[PDB]
């Protein structure tokens, strides 16, 4: 009962919140890794040089890879940074990393001391 356990018990939570029905709406391109050749996007991998997905999050805590929250936010955030460097910012996949950071980061902010 630590305090880094403690504070990966709330990580796990919110990672649940994320792949809940709740959020699906928004979520779903963040579910798996981008597949760059089925969706034509042959530049991607010269672009984006760390690729994350919340799947990808998920088989990280199932393995107990993260040893603090701190890395798990870094997983976290490296997704939604790699979606606004590739993307034109009025593409619907913004809207909705916008909309999925904004339930991170005020969960997140609730992490107990
Ligand atoms: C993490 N996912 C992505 O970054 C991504 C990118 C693109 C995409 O084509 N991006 C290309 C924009 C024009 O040229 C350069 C950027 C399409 C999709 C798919 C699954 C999609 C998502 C939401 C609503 C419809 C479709 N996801």
């Amino acid at each position: 009962m630590g305090k880094l356990s403690e504070q990966l018990k709330h990580c796990n939570g919110i990672l649940k919140e994320l792949l809940s029905k709740k959020h699906a709406a928004y979520a779903w391109p963040f579910y798996k890794p981008v597949d760059a050749s089925a969706l034509g996007l042959h530049d991607y991998h010269d672009i984006i040089k760390h690729p994350m997905d919340l799947s990808t999050v998920k088989r990280k805590m199932e393995n107990r890879d993260y040893r603090d929250a701190q890395e798990f936010a870094a997983d976290v955030r490296l997704m939604f940074s790699n979606c606004y460097k590739y993307n034109p910012p009025d593409h619907d996949v913004v809207a909705m990393a916008r909309k999925l950071q904004d339930v991170f980061e005020f969960r997140y902010a609730k992490m107990p001391d």
